[PDB]
RNA sequence: CAACUCACGGCAUCCAGGAAUGAAGGAGGGUAGUUCGGGGGAGAACGUACUGGUGCGUCAGAGGUGAAA
């Protein structure tokens, strides 16, 4: 395997970006800089159906097959950053989390310092749609 | 021309006999508190976000919807 030469049985943290939306989930894995990756596995890939990309089953079935790589890279622990659709999109996250997290934690990864990093504008121009909304 | 009790007289002589009703629970104008405030104009900076681009990583899906295209 291609893992660390540092220590044995002493925690090595990665960073995990859990992108939640109403039309997809992603799970992504990086080191600390975010200039280098280890995984990039998306809810969509684990299903065949446009409908069922974002549903909680999909999410979990990504998260599994992420930790199925990360262990081999020597990543024991994780730090987790939760994100929602956009800045002019919704502050509320998708149902692809409360799926994702609850997989990872019971997949034999450790966890610490969960955060919410999502775009919040000081102000924006126009939200897409119209004065009367979608109707 | 001056000197010179007091008078006459001379002096682009002066002030006072309140000589001009009151100061509207009307208006106007002052003086002040470094007063009071998303009031107005000009100039110099600040903030994230949307969008585009560049560099560095990864690799097959991503967008979108009730379901799709």
């Amino acid at each position: 395997f291609y893992g660390s030469s540092a220590a044995k049985d002493e925690l090595v943290y990665g960073v995990v970006h859990i992108y939640a939306s109403f039309n997809d989930t992603f799970v992504h894995v990086t080191d600390m800089s975010g200039r280098e990756t280890f995984c990039k596995i998306t809810g969509g890939m684990k299903v065949k159906a446009d409908r069922d990309e974002s549903s909680p089953y999909a999410a979990m079935m990504a998260a599994q097959d992420v930790v199925a790589r990360c262990k081999e890279c020597g990543i024991n622990a994780l730090h987790v950053k939760m994100r929602a659709t956009g800045g002019v999109g919704t502050r509320s996250p998708g149902p692809g989390a409360q799926a994702a997290l609850r997989a990872l934690a019971r997949a034999g990864m450790k966890i610490g310092r969960i955060e919410d990093v999502t775009p919040i504008p000081t102000d924006s121009t126009r939200r897409k749609g119209s004065r009367r909304g979608r109707r």
